[PDB]
C-alpha cells in the first residue's frame, strides 16, 4: 500500500526555488545531509545514556557514503535515531514550515542558498543534486519506511519490503544526469574535507568494484 500525499504550500516553494534558482555551489547538499545524519546520531547517543537498551538495534554510530555509478545513485546512511511514520509525513522530521518562511525573509534580506541548513530544512538542499530522493527510516518506536519524491508537489510513504536496516536513516539520491561529479570517490573525499573535515563521528566512504 502506497500513500501519496501533497507537499505543504510552504515546503513546495522551498523545493522550487531549490530546483529552479541558477546557484553553481550545488555541492553543499553534501554537507547538509552529513549534518542532519550527525544530529541524527546525537540524538540516539544521548537517549542512550538513560536507556542502553536503546541501542540494542546497533551500537555502532557511524556515516556511510556510498556511490553506485551503475544505478547513478549516491547514499548517505546513518545509524542514528531514524523517523518514524509520523515524522517522515510531517516533513522528515524538520520544521520546515517556519524554516522555510525565515530562510525565504533571510534570501532577501542577503542569505544565500548555502544557508539553508542554518534554518533546519538542509534536507530538501539534496534537491540541487538530485532529481529523486529516497529516505528508508527506521526508528525504534515504528516499523521500517520508505519516503519518495521527484518534487512536483508531491512525495510517497510505503512500509518497506527491502533489507531490515536495524536503526537510522538512508538517504538515496537519484542523481540528475549533469550531476555524476557526486559519484567520484576524489570529489566526495574533496568535499568531505571542505566542509565536514571535524565531526562527532566516522564518516567512511565506500569504494566500488
Ligand atoms: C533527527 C531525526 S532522524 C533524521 N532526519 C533527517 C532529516 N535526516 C537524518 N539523517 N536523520
Ligand atoms: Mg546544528
Amino acid at each position: 500500500e502506497v500513500e501519496t500525499f501533497a507537499f505543504q504550500a510552504e515546503i513546495a516553494q522551498l523545493m522550487s526555488l531549490i530546483i529552479n534558482t541558477f546557484y553553481s555551489n550545488k555541492e553543499i547538499f553534501l554537507r547538509e545531509l552529513i549534518s542532519n545524519s550527525s544530529d541524527a546520531l546525537d540524538k540516539i547517543r544521548y537517549e542512550s545514556l538513560t536507556d542502553p537498551s536503546k541501542l540494542d538495534s546497533g551500537k555502532e554510530l557511524h556515516i556511510n557514503l556510498i556511490p553506485n555509478k551503475q544505478d547513478r545513485t549516491l547514499t548517505i546512511v546513518d545509524t542514528g535515531i531514524g523517523m518514524t511514520k509520523a515524522d517522515l509525513i510531517n516533513n522528515l522530521g524538520t520544521i520546515a514550515k517556519s524554516g522555510t518562511k525565515a530562510f525565504m525573509e533571510a534570501l532577501q534580506a542577503g542569505a544565500d542558498i548555502s544557508m539553508i541548513g542554518q534554518f533546519g530544512v538542509g534536507f530538501y538542499s539534496a534537491y540541487l543534486v538530485a532529481e529523486k530522493v529516497t529516505v528508508i527510516t527506521k526508528h525504534n518506536d515504528d516499523e521500517q519506511y520508505a519516503w519518495e519524491s521527484s518534487a512536483g508537489g508531491s512525495f510517497t510513504v510505503r512500509t518497506d519490503t527491502g533489507e531490515p536496516m536495524g536503526r537510522g536513516t538512508k538517504v538515496i539520491l537519484h542523481l540528475k544526469e549533469d550531476q555524476t561529479e557526486y559519484l567520484e570517490e576524489r570529489r566526495i573525499k574533496e568535499i568531505v574535507k571542505k566542509h565536514s573535515q571535524f565531526i562527532g563521528y566516522p564518516i567512511t566512504l565506500f569504494v566500488e568494484k
